[PDB]
């Protein structure tokens, strides 16, 4: 009966994997994931950039990144407040890179930005980026606290 | 002792099956499932009727079908926008059927509806049904795009 | 093969435990849970207090309890309507205790409340509590039906 039990166990585990996969698809759908599109999610909590990265990473996701107007819109609609984006120029001042690697292609900066401003007193300039209400971008200090928005694959 | 190891693993599996069921109930609850009532959910995506059916099927659910005043209002509030219902007369004009079978019973038509309007100059007349923000019903082209709402058993 | 197959299943089970934990974490995150803080969830259903208690228990949570003004507002924002709180004076009239045990360490009683009113005609005085307008408290009949709001640990 040992082999029969082992064979049933494999079947129990497989059925469980299948149901968990279904749970995951249903949750993404209920959270607004559009067919074939990447989806964004937030808990509406503000925190320094390093905390957003750590949080999304814990969720097996990454800090939200707009690759085009459509996604930029989706992120602002999900965030409903100023939120960090997975874009920074910490590695080399002036050159913005996606946290997941690579130079910035699409951009949607506000007029007169980025400006690596120091007048905020949080020490240093501005090497992180956040999306404001109207969808335009601004470089801000990575120490500032803004809404955490994580992104999950299409 | 393999038999002992196997028994303990079976216990672990049973615990995970209970935890996953708990996850499922908490999620249904968080998305508004009322006790002893069917559960309606949407990702707020508009799409032709053919896709709504496909998406809901992939999630092991069906296109939302209101069977009474209670459910009509519940679905209304979930969609929050004009959404398709699982009702069609595609087969035989004038004979609206439930995507899951049977002739239409409960209905909440808007004054002058159905009317199988062809004036939309798209394709045929109107063989699908959607709910307006007012909660009423209207037959519409099955190729128009409206919010996708799926339903799960009570 | 047997022992090799069994070892693999231990790995399959452990992998599933981690994936389900990740799923639970993302869901709490999507339901608004803030880092290191407890969170509240509701399906927006009104029901008698005993129903609320049994339901939250089934979800492995407890009936929502404000421990401070901060949490009191949180509950108020999630419920959006009048909701029951996990506080009652059923054991000893006049002394409200947390359904989880212990005397109140924080209260936000409305003026002229608690009054253990009998004029409601449901029978008995008022031994339960619900948060009303402005986030203020009022003792109400446990027989009355109000929004179910459950609490889960930080
Ligand atoms: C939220 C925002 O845009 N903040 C910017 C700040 O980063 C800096 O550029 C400053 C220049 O004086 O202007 C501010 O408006
Ligand atoms: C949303 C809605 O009701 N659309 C209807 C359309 O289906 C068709 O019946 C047309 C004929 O006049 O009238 C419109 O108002
Ligand atoms: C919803 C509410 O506050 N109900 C209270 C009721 O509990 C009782 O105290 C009554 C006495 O007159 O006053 C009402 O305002
Ligand atoms: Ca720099
Ligand atoms: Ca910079
Ligand atoms: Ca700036
Ligand atoms: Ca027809
Ligand atoms: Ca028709
Ligand atoms: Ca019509
Ligand atoms: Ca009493
Ligand atoms: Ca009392
Ligand atoms: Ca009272
Ligand atoms: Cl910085
Ligand atoms: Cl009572």
């Amino acid at each position: 009966a040992i082999e029969v039990k082992l064979a049933n166990m494999e079947a129990e585990i497989n059925t469980l994997k299948s149901k968990l996969e279904l749970t995951n698809k249903l949750h993404a759908f209920s959270m607004g994931k559009k067919s074939g599109k990447k989806f964004f999610v937030t808990n509406h909590e503000r925190m320094p950039f390093s905390k957003v990265k750590a949080l999304c990473s814990e969720l097996r996701g990454t800090v939200a990144i707009p690759r085009n107007a459509e996604e930029n819109k989706a992120i602002q609609e999900v965030a409903k407040t100023v939120a960090f984006l997975g874009i920074t120029d910490e590695v080399t001042e002036g050159q913005f890179m996606y946290v997941t690697g690579g130079r910035l292609t699409y951009s949607n900066w506000k007029k007169d930005q980025p400006d690596d401003w120091y007048g905020h007193g949080l020490g240093g300039g501005e090497d992180c980026v956040h999306i404001v209400d109207n969808g335009l971008w601004n470089d801000i200090s990575c120490q500032a606290s803004h809404t955490a928005v994580c992104e999950f694959p299409a």
